[PDB]
């Protein structure tokens, strides 16, 4: 339950890397912004690496099981994650008892590749009413938070289309929503402990001028 989030420097390459991550993976959305809001950038005010005993506990037996059970590779990938419930995540971890319903994918968590996909529910599904103060969707004054997480893959299905699924096919452990058709790749965890929130980005959309 004790999260303790270490502030990482702006000086090591650690935060430079995730920023590089994070700024590098911006693209076009097909909602002209509006769930995330019109920016080509991001400012990056924090970046604090999060640290919870029980989470790695939870995470790390998993991925041991998911190794086991896909010929010790446990296909790991760093995607990033927008939440409104960022707060009960570093803190309780990711719960597939609160899977995005509405996915395509069906009740699963899903994660992106691309930083600016998880801006979008950043605010909840399409932005919901935006910054609790201004109520904007594309709001450049309030501070928002998104994860860089480490996700345990394990052998994923392919998709192209919209397919319903609560867990995962038998043999596999997750689902890749493919660009074929879809924008930008999806990843999907039918699983919490298949997921670790290893950095906290606060941050502001920047306003193009
Ligand atoms: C219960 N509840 C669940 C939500 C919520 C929270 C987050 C997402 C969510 N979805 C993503 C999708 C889905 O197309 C694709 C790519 C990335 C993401 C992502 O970072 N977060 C979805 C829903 C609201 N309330
Ligand atoms: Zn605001």
């Amino acid at each position: 339950a004790g999260t303790i989030l270490l502030d990482l420097a702006p000086e090591d390459k650690e935060y430079q890397s995730v920023e590089e991550e994070m700024q590098s993976t911006i693209r076009e959305h097909r909602d002209g912004g509006n769930a995330g809001g019109i920016f080509n950038r991001y400012n990056v005010i924090r970046i604090q690496k999060v640290v919870n005993k029980k989470l790695r506990e939870r995470f790390c037996h998993r991925q041991k099981e998911v190794s086991e059970e896909n010929h010790n590779h446990h296909n790991e990938r760093m995607l990033f994650h927008g939440s409104p419930f960022i707060n009960a995540i570093i803190h309780k971890g990711f719960d597939e008892r609160h899977a995005y319903i509405g996915g395509m994918f069906g009740a699963g968590i899903y994660f992106a590749e691309n930083s600016s996909k998880s801006n979008q529910y950043v605010y909840g599904i399409g932005g919901g009413t935006g910054c609790p103060t201004h109520k904007d969707r594309s709001c450049y004054i309030c501070h928002r938070q998104m994860l860089f997480c480490r996700v345990t893959l394990g052998k994923s299905f392919l998709q192209f289309s919209t397919m319903k699924m609560a867990h995962a096919p038998p043999g596999h452990h997750s689902v890749i929503g493919r660009p074929s058709a879809l924008a930008y790749a999806e990843y999907v965890i039918y699983r919490g402990e298949q997921a670790y929130p290893e950095y906290l980005i606060t941050y502001q959309i920047m306003k193009p001028e």
